[PDB]
């Protein structure tokens, strides 16, 4: 079952996503 | 400036895919 | 089977992303 | 400023979720 490895693909895109507001929070505190 | 706002709500839609990617793991276990 | 479901609720997440995506451009055009 | 380059991968990251919200669809029909 292929599930877990869709279930790993969207961890990445949501650590991805953390990573891009954490940036434009400091983009914007600059 | 709304750049704080808008970086907190990534920071949700982050979490909610990270929870959503748990949810599709433990599918998968079951 | 839920899967479609989960299937879902990432379809509306995605559509939250692309929103702000153009929130941000719009901000950062003005 | 590189607003608008963060909101692009903003985008991007929109489009390999609903890419991946498919995906799961096509598991779960088949």
């Amino acid at each position: 079952g292929e599930l877990k490895a869709l279930a790993q693909e969207l961890k990445a895109l949501a650590k991805e996503l953390k990573a891009l507001a954490w940036e434009l929070k400091a983009l914007a505190k600059g």
